């Protein structure tokens, strides 16, 4: 368990920057 | 103490599934 | 082990919460709602 945790975590971690990528640009885009 | 951890882990999955929801229908709004 | 997991869990929650903020004030700024 602890191990495929970790490992799932390495994966949230890369969503998410991906996700304030879409954001910054969507920020741009706007006001 | 390792329930509690997985239970967290869901719900980090849940919510970023509903950002991304968010996120597509902007884009529409936005765009085409 | 166990707690540097729960370290990082915490902070990505904060994170998280940050992005929803975010989303909420651009949902503003096009007129969503």
């Amino acid at each position: 368990r602890m191990k495929q945790i970790e490992d799932k975590i390495e994966e949230i971690l890369s969503k998410i920057y991906h996700i304030e990528n879409e954001i910054a640009r969507i920020k741009k885009l706007i006001g």
